[PDB]
């Protein structure tokens, strides 16, 4: 149970979508990253919840940031059960903007670009270092993106309880960025869509964590410029 809070993007800070005070204000906070019910998971490889969190809707700011700069996320704490991969991913919006855009249940849009998983067969895993406060992520922006506007996915799927399906947990959560430089490359192998890029009975989503077995990171391979 968690979400990004804030996070650091173009040098900037950004306090995310906050699910425990934005809907309760007269008027919601303009903000660049999506709407998110709360600090549940999404248990549905099959839903459009598995995108950016269950009945999301676009934000209304985009964040600028260079090709090839670093960001960093900051989660809200991690309860040290929840063991597992931490994977992020990209799409680009129309050149209009992401703040009316969605990708559909079949748009195959989404690029990784950064993955963690199991350490070997032990119990240490890309969410372990989110458990020790402060509980903090980068990724870098691929410095080869053609300049725009583009979606972040970003999610821990917790395996504690995924020994059969329904039971992993995925906790997404998209920002909007404004991707800036010198960059020429759009992406177009290893798309895939949310959802559509997890299955099931895919190893790294019906898992025992609890067995001394290596894990095998669900969806695509890693872009790559
Ligand atoms: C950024 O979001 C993070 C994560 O929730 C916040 O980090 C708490 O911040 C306090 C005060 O700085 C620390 O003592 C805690 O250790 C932090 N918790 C975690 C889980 O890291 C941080 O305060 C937010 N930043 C801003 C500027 O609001
Ligand atoms: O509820 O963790
Ligand atoms: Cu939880």
């Amino acid at each position: 149970h968690g979400f990004v809070d804030n996070a650091t993007i173009g040098g900037q800070f950004y306090q995310f979508y906050q699910p425990y005070q934005d809907p309760y204000m007269g008027s919601p906070p303009d903000r660049i990253s999506r709407k998110i019910p709360g600090n549940g998971p999404v248990e549905d490889v099959t839903s459009l919840a598995i995108q950016c969190n269950a009945d999301s809707a676009p934000a209304k700011l985009h964040a600028s940031a260079a090709a090839g700069s670093t960001v960093t996320l900051r989660w809200t704490i991690w309860p040290d059960s929840h063991v597992g991969p931490v994977i992020t991913y990209m799409a680009r919006c129309p050149d209009t903007g992401c703040q009316d855009w969605t990708p559909s249940a079949s748009d195959k849009v989404w690029f990784k670009i950064k993955e963690g998983g199991r350490e070997g067969t032990s119990n240490v895993w890309a969410a372990t270092p989110l458990m020790t406060a402060p509980a903090n992520y980068e990724y870098a922006i691929p410095s080869c993106l053609k300049p725009g506007y583009y979606l972040v996915r970003h999610e821990i799927i917790a395996l504690h309880s995924a020994y059969s399906y329904p039971g992993a947990q995925f906790y997404p959560g998209c920002h909007q960025l404004q991707v800036t430089g010198s960059g020429t490359k759009t992406p177009s192998s290893g798309l895939v869509s949310f959802p559509g890029a997890y299955k099931s009975t895919d190893p790294g989503v019906t898992y025992d964590a609890y067995q001394a077995a290596t894990y095998t990171i669900p969806g695509p391979a890693v872009f790559t410029c």
